[PDB]
């Protein structure tokens, strides 16, 4: 593991049903020639791969997510911002964690748990039980 540049942002708290947008910036030539993913780690329990975005290729990449997120979270790069979002719509209470970003040489890696740099301080996502009735 390598220390390289992380910002991690986007977390908060939300009702199960709600959604939130999370970031994921580093430095420009780490985020075009590295796959990049998304991790989390729920209390209690063992981090785990979330969604991830191949290494860039002459113009494009592709994306991946984990099934228990399939249609709440997309993936996707913003290459003008050197930034990986997750929007996480239709949040449960199991999506409760600490999530976390990371790189490595490509998106077979990140899929496995692997990664290459070192951990950023996450983003902590707290899905609620709900919320009040009007």
């Amino acid at each position: 593991m390598a220390e390289v540049q992380l910002v991690e942002s986007g977390g908060g708290l939300v009702p199960a049903g709600g959604s939130l947008r999370l970031s994921c910036t580093t430095s420009e030539r780490a985020f075009r020639s590295n796959a990049m993913g998304w991790f989390r780690q729920a209390p209690g329990k063992e981090r785990e791969f979330v969604a991830a975005v191949s290494v860039l290729s002459w113009s494009g990449d592709s994306a991946v997510v984990a099934d228990s997120v399939a249609g709440r979270f997309t993936i996707f790069r913003d290459n003008a911002k050197n930034t990986v979002y997750l929007q996480m719509n239709s949040l449960k209470p199991e999506d409760t964690a600490v999530y976390y970003c990371n790189g490595a040489s490509d998106i077979g890696a990140l899929q496995s748990g692997a990664s290459s740099w070192s951990w950023g301080h996450g983003t902590q996502v707290t899905v609620s039980s709900g919320q009040a009735g009007q």
